[PDB]
């Protein structure tokens, strides 16, 4: 899994992420990569590398692809895949146009694949949501960052009273006894349908996070978004039963999609 690091080239700024700066490049003068320089004290490392094989051994076309680690020199290099239209977020809110509703359910089955995969390989995501999925020069949708949660040093976001942590895309059982299971990433599952279908809103917009868990206990959830027909919108609210057991799975999720896309 260790990558040469005289095989990069590095190119542009890309921004930044929670463990810091990330910078695109070229891996073996050829192949686009984005390169994570993963900030000192931002990560559990140690942890990270001895686990890494199973992450870099997740393979579908819809995941963003986890290639290697460069760990012999500061700050550590985590290589994957390189998306050149960036956040699924922000192309949801910079796009001009009013997307067709055929290619934002498109944007659901992607993503559907891709979680439908990881669950077949019992591994959650558990950041599941807008700004975790990136977009190629096809406009496919791909999923991020998947299981990277785990490894996170920051107390504002590894608390589910922290600043950062995903409140929102939150199950009642995350919220009240941090117990997370497939049922958690559905959950985030049906608030990403939601950020897709009202073109990157901000859930529950109006509300705090006490008011939202008040609107969630009476029954409430997300309304149904403008472009999101009545059986896109059954399939979104399946997501959130109070109860994680009667949740769908991603491949009963996938199956409700594609009769949809028909
Ligand atoms: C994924 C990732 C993170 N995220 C993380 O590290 C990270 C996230 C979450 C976590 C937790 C789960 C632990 C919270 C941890 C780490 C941070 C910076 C860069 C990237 C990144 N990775 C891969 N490909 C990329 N492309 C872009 C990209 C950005 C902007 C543009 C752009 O300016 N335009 C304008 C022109 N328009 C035509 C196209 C778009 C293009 C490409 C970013 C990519």
């Amino acid at each position: 899994w260790e990558i040469d690091p005289k095989d990069l080239t590095f190119l542009k700024e890309l921004g930044t992420g929670q463990f810091g700066v990330v910078k695109y490049g070229k891996w073996r003068g050829q192949y686009d990569v984005a390169i994570k320089m993963i900030k000192e004290g931002s990560m559990s490392e140690d942890e990270f590398i001895e686990e890494a094989k199973v992450m870099m051994n997740l393979s579908h076309e819809k995941l963003v692809q986890l290639y290697g680690v460069c760990t012999k020199q500061r700050p550590i290099f985590i290589i994957t895949e390189y998306m050149a239209n960036g956040c699924l977020l922000n192309y949801l809110r910079e796009m001009r146009h009013r997307f067709q509703t055929q290619q934002l359910l498109e944007m659901c089955k992607d993503v559907c694949e891709a979680m439908e995969y990881l669950e077949s390989k019992q591994f959650l995501h558990r950041d599941l949501a807008a700004r975790n999925c990136l977009v190629n020069d096809q406009g496919v949708v791909k999923v991020s960052d998947f299981g990277l949660s785990r490894y996170v040093l920051d107390d504002e976001y590894t608390s589910s009273v922290g600043s950062k942590f995903p409140v929102r895309w939150s199950p009642p059982e995350v919220l009240m006894y941090s117990k997370f299971s497939s049922k958690s990433d559905i959950w985030a599952f049906g608030v990403l349908m939601w950020e897709i279908y009202s073109l990157g809103k901000m859930p529950y917009e109006r509300f705090t996070n006490s008011e939202t868990a008040e609107h969630i206990a009476q029954g409430l959830r997300l309304y149904r978004p403008h472009l999101a027909s009545e059986k896109v919108y059954t399939i979104m609210y399946s997501c959130w039963h109070e109860k994680a057991d009667e949740r769908p799975t991603f491949k009963i999720l996938l199956s409700n999609i594609l009769d949809v896309m028909d």
